[PDB]
């Protein structure tokens, strides 16, 4: 219709409006507030390393966590206080919820930075569930969980360590390089650098254990530099878990955080929590399946969980194809269509094929859509039926014509 209600308010839809009921039916749900969730889990542990392993110079800072903020956000939130260019493909419709034009679900965690700073805060935590539109395999879910930190040093604290630290200065006028912005003192980044890489190293060591393998990748965000991101060795393969840099002085500056440096990390709850409890398929963690659950409800926090696989069942695999609309198809449409009519039915959803006609000049795209439920064996008439109403939904919703 012309109106979404969420949360008590209303938003008029738009060009932009993308949302589906069953993405806005789990706003709110907050799986990481739910107690012995395995997301709610991994937040407990990480305030506890905060809590008690964090030391610095002047003590532990104290870190405010805010696991209860609500998910709807602004684009300047989620992207213009960032540095977020206009241009910028994170911004595409195709790949986020919009509300409308001006609101939107929060794509990360990093959406809050900018305010928890301009209300003066140095030291937090920001745990919740953010969204994003993707592709449907074991490791996507329209929604998921983000921690994030942020930590900023005064010139005084940072410098504390040395006696003449005071002659020593957070900013410079120089250039950027591979190793620091423009306006940041060497001496600054690398002791900020050093801060950031070690909490993330003891951390792990205190969610895994001491043999765990990691490695940091330099990469790039608008809002951090320099920036990486950790990995994992999990299962033979380097997996990503978090991004985490030095924070850009613009976005520190413009929040009202002046004279400060910090750093913050936004950490990917279910990638952690996959790899600590070896957890096959992100569908796990919204399944009300006490073979799942029971296993994360430990009477004490650091209780090694030595998760307990489950039994996996049969898959139906069925093929769909179909001639493209002349203009405005977006892949990630058809996936949002499928989540809604195959729900957690479906395992993964792969485009095999695609071609030009030589005559009517449309596009073909082929999905094989693999059926495999995550507590019990599929029924062939239930996958008939669903895959049957899926084709049907193409063509009415998304004007695909039919090569069924
Ligand atoms: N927000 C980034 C992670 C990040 C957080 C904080 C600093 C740098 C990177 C993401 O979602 O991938």
């Amino acid at each position: 219709g012309s109106v979404v209600e969420l949360l008590g308010k209303s938003y008029p839809q738009d060009d932009h409006s993308n949302l589906t009921r069953k993405v806005l039916t789990r706003v709110g749900r907050n799986l990481h507030n739910q107690q012995h969730h395995p997301l709610w889990l991994i937040k407990e542990r990480v305030k506890e390393h905060f809590y008690k392993q964090y030391v610095g110079r002047f003590g532990t800072p104290l870190f405010s966590v805010y696991d209860n903020l609500s998910p709807v956000v602004t684009t300047w939130q989620n992207f213009d206080s960032l540095l977020i260019p206009a241009d910028h493909p994170s911004r595409k419709k195709g790949d986020n919820y919009y509300l409308n034009r001006t609101h939107m679900l929060r794509a990360h965690t990093s959406a809050h930075q900018w305010d928890l700073l301009h209300a003066g805060l140095d030291a937090f935590l920001v745990v919740g569930d953010v969204y994003r539109r993707d592709q449907i395999d074991s490791q996507h879910y329209p929604i998921f969980h983000q921690l994030e930190a942020v930590l900023l040093f005064s010139k005084h604290e940072l410098f504390a360590g040395i006696k003449d630290g005071e002659s020593l200065q957070l900013f410079e006028q120089s250039s950027r390089s591979a190793h620091k912005q423009e306006t940041h003192t060497m001496e600054a980044v690398k002791l900020v650098e050093f801060d950031l890489k070690q909490t993330l190293t003891r951390l792990m060591a205190h969610l895994f254990g001491d043999e765990l393998e990691i490695r940091w990748v330099d990469c790039y965000f608008p809002f951090t530099h320099p920036s990486f991101e950790m990995e994992i060795n999990f299962h033979g393969e380097w997996l990503e878990v978090l991004g985490c840099g030095v924070m850009e002085q613009q976005l520190v500056n413009s929040a009202g955080a002046q004279d400060r440096i910090g750093w913050a990390f936004g950490l990917g709850l279910e990638r952690l929590a996959m790899i600590l409890y070896d957890i096959p398929d992100i569908r796990l963690f919204w399944c009300e399946d006490e073979r799942f659950l029971k296993q994360f409800c430990v009477s004490n926090i650091n209780q090694k969980v030595k998760f307990q696989p489950l039994s996996k069942y049969p898959a139906v695999i069925n093929d769909i194809s179909f001639w493209l609309p002349s203009e405005n198809y977006a892949e990630n449409d058809f996936y949002d269509l499928v989540r809604t009519i195959g729900g957690d039915l479906v395992e993964k959803v792969d485009l095999i094929d695609k071609f030009v006609h030589p005559k009517t000049h449309k596009t073909s795209h082929c999905y094989r859509i693999t059926y495999r439920h995550m507590e019990r064996t599929l029924s062939q008439r239930e996958v008939r039926h669903i895959h049957q109403a899926l084709q049907e939904a193409a063509v009415q919703l998304l004007g695909v014509e039919g090569r069924f």
